[PDB]
């Protein structure tokens, strides 16, 4: 919040507005409870009036994922209040995505011990009928505010829907997302440089032209001298040499998506993802690394300054190491 938020606004502003095409296949599931199927995303989480208790209709705890995710329904829309395992990574990552062109959900950090922090907590305590909000959030030093994203996670794609959703476009985006995860060593989402069975929960497809919107983005700097280094270089090399054919790695990741969705967007699809992945790498090579490092440091500064939130000291040099390899 504060400087950080401004920096976010700036980045967010630069993102290419997504399609104006609403894909009915991505519409959230119709179930105090919030009907995500018809709920509208609260417009500006930079401005939330915690003192106007009458604007609030209720709060629901998402029984999925972390556990600490709540949907707040005001009269102006719905936003999300969430407990985060690693808030610094998550938020810092959110920014990085937006910087790389990715449509992450707008996120804002609220310090528990601040005027707004206390105000918000008092508001939630007033509206919570579950008796679980305060006990889960009040404990935290910083709480996360998030933009409601209307869509569904990749896993939840049927097969009878996948065709109209997994267009060339979506695929390329997916490709890009992978590049990012590589840069930050995020093994959770889409494996490529990790034997993990991945996890498609961490990725949503917005109704807005099925645009890919990542979630629970995290960073884990495996620095100094590790396999990741050559591994990505290799993949890259092969990819560049003859991008006309589905590399071993993308074939693997293709399979995965093929599994959860039971839909094989064979070869043509894999190539698309490869394209997107490259497109991003290419972009990343053009980065004036001195400037970028500063951009990075600005975020870190803002993080530390607005909330005592220090991100790992190896984070930046790592993301930079990777970024250099794309050169
Ligand atoms: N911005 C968002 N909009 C809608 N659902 C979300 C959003 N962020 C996270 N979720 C979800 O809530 C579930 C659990 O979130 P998470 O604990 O962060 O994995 C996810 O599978 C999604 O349905």
């Amino acid at each position: 919040a504060g400087a950080l938020w401004e920096i976010e606004k700036e980045l967010f502003t630069k993102l290419p507005a997504p399609s104006s095409a609403i894909n009915s296949h991505l519409q959230p599931a119709k179930p105090f409870k919030v009907d995500l199927s018809t709920a509208v995303s609260y417009n500006d989480i930079g401005d939330i009036n915690w003192k106007n208790l009458q604007q609030f209709k209720g709060i629901e705890r998402s029984e999925k994922g972390t556990e600490g995710l709540f949907f707040v329904e005001t009269e102006s829309g719905v936003f999300i209040v969430k407990r985060s395992t690693n808030i610094e990574s998550e938020t810092f990552c959110s920014l990085l995505c937006m910087r790389l062109g990715l449509h992450a959900p707008k996120v804002r950090v609220v310090s528990s011990n601040s005027e707004e922090g206390t105000n918000m907590l008092e508001c939630l305590a007033a509206i919570d009928k579950s008796f679980r909000v305060i006990t889960t959030l009040a404990n935290q030093a910083n709480i996360l505010l998030m933009e409601l994203v209307r869509g569904i996670t990749l896993n939840k794609l049927t097969t009878t829907s996948a065709p109209e959703v997994l267009t060339k476009s979506t695929m390329q985006q997916l490709g890009s997302l992978m590049a990012l995860d590589v840069i930050v060593n995020n093994s959770d989402r889409l494996p490529i440089a990790w034997t993990n069975e991945g996890n498609l929960d961490n990725i949503m497809l917005s109704e807005r032209g099925a645009t890919v919107v990542p979630i629970d983005s995290k960073i884990i700097p495996l620095d100094a001298s590790h396999p990741h280094g050559e591994r990505v270089r290799e993949l890259l090399r092969t990819l560049i040499a003859h991008p006309g054919h589905e590399s071993s790695q993308f074939h693997s990741i293709r399979d995965i998506i093929t599994l959860y969705t039971g839909y094989d967007v064979g070869t043509e699809g894999s190539i698309s993802m490869q394209e997107g992945f490259l497109a991003t790498v290419r972009e990343c090579a053009s980065f004036d690394l001195d400037a970028f490092e500063r951009e990075l440091l600005s975020w870190q500064e803002s993080l530390q300054k607005c909330h005592n939130l220090s991100i790992s000291p190896q984070a930046i040099p790592f993301i930079l190491r990777m970024l250099r390899i794309f050169h």
